[PDB]
């Protein structure tokens, strides 16, 4: 079908979907690949000692995730075959810049070969995690549902802590000498060893404590989630006209999400309705997926608890819990979907709503210790307010029909009528520009002016539209004019949000503006 009445030329519209499942899975797969790591040495022991120590972890750790750590112990060969190295206890842990230690893991002598080792290599695998300031606040948030603007900002502004891993190996080496007083294997004691025509016997045991540490381990962690983009995931909301579109009822789109927390461990994919307007309803569907074999060669179980919410943002910037779903997953061995229905109830003072998902789980390390992880993922939606569309589809359809009926006088009447309405929308954009300048809010200023320029472009396209006698050219100008109005509508949403304490959602609206404005210009000569 068409661009001009249906807006089938809008890229967001071309991404709609009858069903969200397989696209969700795809997105998950795609995102997981982006987060796949290779092992890198984090550091090693002094290259002396009855044991060489090497530490390995991922090349990339996203945010506050837990991660597999490999420790490799080399027993170098000995001049004496029986001079076996025994390992009695290996201990690893994370240490912060205040000599505070976390997640200490201990392998006791039971773990190792009774007879000791000579010329050999040993691989130890464990799971670790840096310091995590937010974890318990997120856990509370999930349980009680109480989420303030304070916590909320804190989620996106807290940084990863500096840390290092250190390992301690303990045990003893056997020392053996030849017992010069034995002449024949027969006379070489049962415990001794005949070997190279001499009878070797066990002299002493020599203790060691070896210790290795990493350097700039924390340098493998990244905070920038820009890495976490899905191809074609959406931002914001389709223009409000799409509320009366049966064509789009019951359709989904994947949304880009903003992430914080243990993104390397598991992920959340968001599919939702593509339209979000005050006093209207939207569907959300969240996929929670463990991030496949990120802990390889380790294989810890992971399990538990979530809360998906919408948060009403009050003018000024305060937030309050709106619609919410919460429960337990058990073991997240398989992807699972969770739904949330948002009704964007409008009350005086209501600015907009945000959607957020919080998950809290435990990675259970083979030693039984349980390490808490959390994820926060915010669908990059935007809730629009009613801006009173001037170019309703019906009216656009009438106008085109007039063109065919050759009724240039009615085309003229209508154009003029529509232009009055846009002039009015401009008058209000001018009021926003005023407040924006008054409160010295740079962004609102830019947005409000943007709105004014968009509406102005639309008014101009309507003027030219009425004078066309090529058909496509008449369509093209109506279509440019339509998208320009949509762009201006976004800008106005943006300014309004900027002015009242939601600059984040404002930036989404403003970006959508730039997009529809550019789509418009593709139709202008």
């Amino acid at each position: 079908m068409n661009a001009t009445i249906n807006d089938d030329d809008i890229d967001d519209v071309k991404k709609a979907l009858d069903h969200a499942t397989q696209a969700a899975h795809k997105a998950a797969a795609e995102l997981t690949a982006k987060l796949r790591s290779d092992f890198v040495e984090y550091g090693n022991g002094g290259t002396a000692g009855q044991v060489l120590i090497h530490i390995y972890g991922p090349g990339l750790i996203y945010g506050f995730s837990a991660f597999p750590v490999q420790i490799r112990l080399e027993i170098p060969n000995q001049p004496v075959p029986f001079n076996k190295v025994h390992i009695t206890e290996v201990t690893a842990y994370v240490i912060d810049e205040n000599n505070r230690t976390y997640w200490t893991r201990v392998w006791n002598s039971s773990t190792f070969r009774q007879g000791g080792y000579i010329a050999d290599t040993l691989d130890l695998v464990t799971v670790m995690k840096a310091p995590d300031p937010l974890v318990y606040q997120i856990r509370d948030a999930i349980v009680t549902g109480q989420i303030s603007r304070e916590l909320y900002d804190k989620i996106w502004n807290t940084s990863t802590t500096h840390f290092e891993i250190r390992v301690i190996v303990k045990g003893y080496q056997e020392a053996w000498k030849t017992d010069s007083s034995v002449s024949n294997q027969s006379s070489c004691p049962s415990d001794g060893h005949w070997y190279e025509d001499a009878c070797w016997v066990h002299d002493k045991d020599i203790d060691f404590t070896l210790k290795a540490e990493t350097t700039t381990a924390w340098g493998h962690v990244t905070g920038t989630n820009d890495v976490a983009t899905i191809d074609g995931g959406m931002l914001g909301s389709l223009p409000i006209k799409f509320l009366q579109s049966l064509d789009l009822s019951g359709k989904w789109v994947l949304y880009q999400n903003k992430y914080a927390g243990a993104l390397s461990d598991f992920i959340i994919i968001t599919a939702a309705s593509p339209v979000h307007v005050l006093n209207s309803t939207a569907m959300y569907k969240f996929l929670i997926t463990p991030n496949p074999g990120y802990f390889q060669p380790a294989n810890p179980k992971i399990s538990d608890e979530y809360r998906f919410v919408t948060l009403r943002v009050i003018e000024g910037g305060r937030m309050e819990l709106a619609d919410t779903t919460t429960g337990h997953i058990g073991d997240l061995t398989e992807p699972t979907f969770f739904g949330l229905t948002a009704h964007y109830t409008d009350a005086p003072g209501t600015l907009d709503y945000h959607a957020l998902g919080l998950v809290y789980a435990y990675v259970e390390r083979d030693d039984g210790v349980k390490i808490p992880i959390w994820l926060a993922a915010e669908p990059m939606i935007s809730v629009l307010s009613n801006t009173y569309t001037v170019m309703k589809d019906q009216d656009v359809k009438n106008l085109i029909d007039l063109y065919k009926k050759k009724d240039r006088e009615k085309i003229n009447a209508t154009t003029k009528a529509m232009i009055n309405s846009l002039q009015e929308k401009i008058d209000e954009a001018e009021q926003l520009l005023a407040k924006a300048k008054g409160m010295n809010n740079e962004n609102a200023i830019e947005y409000a002016q943007g709105a004014i320029d968009e509406y102005k472009a639309a008014i101009n396209d309507l003027q030219k539209a009425a004078q066309q006698d090529d058909y496509q050219m008449f369509l093209n100008y109506l279509n440019a004019a339509k998208k320009h109005e949509m762009a201006g509508d976004y800008y106005v949403n943006a300014a309004r949000k900027a002015l009242n304490g939601d600059l984040e959602q404002a930036k989404i609206d403003a970006e959508k503006a730039k997009e529809y404005s550019n789509l418009a210009k593709e139709y202008e000569p």
